[PDB]
């Protein structure tokens, strides 16, 4: 286990850079997007919670392709508010239902210091 606790105050300093090996020590979800959504990084926590392939869905666009249940205000549209002010910090819960078993999960959607972080775990 990586030692970073979800929700912690400088967890975009501490996953700055971190590399995929790294990220998939992590005890939660973490995606990194671009300002479009595409898919940057992808840690094996995320596909244990969703079934996704970790390795497969790097360069697949988050809203678009991977997850449409979160292409809504509740999600996207928080997402795309944070990249056009270049400000991001929201924490939320959601389900993620697109064919899977619904799963609700807490969000935590902050901008990076490269790029946007999408932390996740179970509630
Ligand atoms: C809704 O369509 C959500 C899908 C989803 C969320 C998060 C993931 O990492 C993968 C798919």
């Amino acid at each position: 286990m990586e030692h970073v606790a979800f929700g912690s105050e400088d967890i975009e300093n501490t996953l700055a850079k971190m590399d995929d090996g790294q990220l998939d020590g992590l005890a939660f979800g973490a995606i990194q997007l671009d300002g479009d959504g595409n898919i940057l990084q992808y840690n094996a926590a995320e596909g244990d919670i969703t079934g996704r392939d970790p390795k497969q869905v790097i360069g697949k666009n988050f809203f678009k392709d991977v997850a449409p249940c979160t292409d809504s205000p509740e999600f996207y549209g928080k997402f795309k508010e944070g990249v056009a002010s270049g400000n991001l910090n929201t924490m939320f819960e959601y389900t993620f239902d697109y064919q899977m078993t619904p799963t609700k999960v807490k969000v935590h959607m902050k901008k990076a210091l490269s790029s946007y972080w999408v932390f996740v775990k179970r509630v």
